[PDB]
């Protein structure tokens, strides 16, 4: 299918969006409502993605997760608006795509020229640190620069799936707005943390992958 969703551990499902280079992004079908983490690459790929929530839960999408400022992470923005999910950031998340939303959208563009060329759609409830949900079974938070200066991670205790954003991945993949000197610090900090890890979902490629995704990337960055 153009976008499948796909559980990976009870309430936790990820979603692979085919559109444009293929993006990974998840779901999470909680008691009262539905918390989408990643907003996914355009209005239209959200209306998909909402296509198939609706076969799984009838309970509101309470809210989405910007996990960067990019547009595979913040491009479905206008549609969750307009369906009264709120749109969640850390604040430099919100800073950063206030800045620098027409540059990332043109630089999408240059590899696909089919992408729209959407307007600004800022997040609405802005963290100024880590931040939960769900009555803390997800749960958000920044260990630092790598694949831009604001991506964040999302954690789910219960299942000990981590989401790697466009962070952690299995390719080199896109450094055109990376720190690469900060990257492996970063990934540092975070194997630093000791969090249970059973699965880690890459953000791009093949979903499904344990805890050594993690040193995967890191040993690749290094060599970048
Ligand atoms: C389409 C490009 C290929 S460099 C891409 O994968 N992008 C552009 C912004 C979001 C995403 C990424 O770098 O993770
Ligand atoms: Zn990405």
């Amino acid at each position: 299918a153009g976008m499948s969703l796909t559980q990976v551990s009870g309430p936790v499902y990820v979603v692979e969006d085919n559109y444009y280079v293929q993006e990974n992004s998840m779901v999470y079908f909680g008691a009262k409502g539905v918390t989408v983490v990643g907003a996914t690459w355009t209005p239209d790929t959200a209306r998909e993605l909402h296509k198939l929530i609706k076969r799984v839960s009838r309970k509101p999408v309470l809210e989405v997760i910007n996990t960067n400022y990019h547009t595979d992470r913040a491009g479905g923005n206008a549609y969750w608006k307009s369906i009264g999910a709120k749109v969640v950031s850390t604040r430099q998340t919100r800073d950063l795509m206030k800045s620098d939303w027409a540059e990332i959208v043109a630089f999408t563009r240059k590899g696909l020229p089919e992408y729209p060329d959407l307007p600004l759609v800022l997040p609405n409830v802005v963290h100024d640190g880590d931040f939960t949900l769900q009555e803390g079974k997800v749960r958000a938070f920044y260990a630092g620069p790598a694949h831009t200066p604001d991506g964040i991670f999302v954690y789910f205790p219960d299942e000990q799936v981590l989401y790697g954003n466009c962070i952690l991945k299995e390719k080199l993949g896109n450094l055109s707005f990376a720190d690469v000197k900060a990257y492996p610090q970063t990934l540092e900090r975070l194997k630093a943390m000791k969090l249970p890890i059973k699965t880690v979902i890459g953000g791009h490629d093949s979903p499904l992958h344990g805890p050594e995704l993690i040193d995967h990337y890191e040993a690749l960055i290094k060599a970048a």
